[PDB]
């Protein structure tokens, strides 16, 4: 029942926003394939705008699951293969160290320790090229997973090239438009800006700043309604008319590597359901989530498993989001807030809501 779910979301989101000092939230809960929407707080303190179902939040690394879907959609079209060398799509990357690294490795953060970020002095395509040319691997490709923006950023920029559009256009025309994601953007148009929340890093209003591969890595903004649709679609893509995007969705959740009790999809991450909360709650810690961890290959990739916890966390200077879903259960949650908080806290919270409704 709706009052029940509402009670559930509220017993948890109320103390969360009070203790984490979060000005503004929106969650959606997918409970038996149906979405429920909840809104709190202000999106914008200085312009006095309440959070609504249209407010746009920066998603952070959740932007990376649109990256993997778009990649998969490329794969389904036959324009790319994860086994393809990277130099096939960027032949200017000469340099013996790039020899043997596949799209797969970029995509799944197993290239060899590509660093978490592109250094912020790297400001145009020449510098980026020079950055990749002189990059020296810590490890052989395929041995360790080090989570990175400079890795899967490059997957996404290489993944769209056959299409003949830029990633941003490919994303919009090949994912967002088909899925009726009218409030989801890389670049927010001027006439959508009224809806764009501000983020808050120590009382100061912030938005993600331009950087190389931002759209591919962390540059998506979206409303709760879109995100709730994104979750419903990636949980059950059975009504996706566009066949390459349908398949692309499935491939996003194929299991490509094992790192402990986690299996690395393309942007999404999964674990076997049922599980124990300490899995996802501890694994959500920066100490672990950002660690270089041995990675066991799963070749060929297991198709997508219905009995999974599928999720992604993401955060910017001023925003924290989380997305999770259990295909077997038809159950998911979206959590969009305009202040970052610790990810353990954000998973603990999702788990509280979802375990109460399992």
């Amino acid at each position: 029942t709706e009052q029940q779910i509402a009670d559930i979301v509220n017993r948890t989101i109320t103390p969360l926003m009070q203790e984490q000092a979060i000005p503004g939230m929106a969650v959606a809960v997918i409970y038996q394939g149906k979405p429920y929407y909840f809104t709190w707080g202000k999106a914008d303190i200085a312009n006095n705008h309440p959070v609504t179902q249209q407010t746009l939040f920066e998603l952070g690394s959740v932007s990376k699951t649109f990256n993997g879907v778009l990649g998969g959609d490329a794969i389904a079209r036959g324009e790319i293969k994860l086994s393809d060398p990277v130099t096939k799509y960027w032949p200017e990357l000469t340099g013996k160290q790039w020899q043997g690294i596949r799209l797969l490795h970029l995509a799944t953060y197993t290239a060899g320790g590509l660093p978490l970020q592109i250094p912020d002095d790297v400001r145009d395509k020449a510098a980026l090229l020079h950055f990749y040319q002189n990059w020296q691997p810590q490890w052989t490709p395929g041995a360790k997973r080090l989570y990175a923006n400079s890795s899967i950023g490059l997957f996404g920029a290489l993944a769209v090239k056959p299409s003949g559009m830029s990633y941003e256009e490919a994303m919009t025309r090949r994912v967002l438009q088909p899925l009726k994601l009218a409030h989801t953007w890389i670049t927010v148009p001027q006439n959508e800006q009224k809806d764009y929340a501000w983020g808050y890093r120590e009382g100061k209003p912030v938005h993600v700043s331009p950087g190389q591969l931002d759209a591919e890595a962390y540059g998506v903004k979206s409303s709760v309604i879109d995100m709730a649709r994104w979750v419903q679609a990636n949980m059950d893509a059975s009504h996706v008319q566009e066949k390459t995007l349908q398949q692309g969705i499935a491939l996003a959740q194929s299991r490509y590597w094992r790192i402990g009790d986690m299996y690395q999809g393309l942007g999404w991450e999964m674990l076997n359901w049922p599980l124990k909360a300490d899995s996802i709650i501890n694994g959500s810690d920066s100490k672990v989530a950002l660690a270089a961890l041995p990675a066991v290959e799963v070749n060929p990739p297991a198709p997508a498993v219905k009995a999974s916890w599928v999720h992604k966390t993401g955060s910017t200077g001023g925003f924290g989001s989380y997305v999770a879903f259990v295909p077997e259960k038809n159950l998911g949650i979206v959590m969009l807030a305009n202040k970052s908080y610790p990810n353990p806290v954000r998973v603990e919270a999702a788990w509280r809501i979802l375990e109460k409704l399992q």
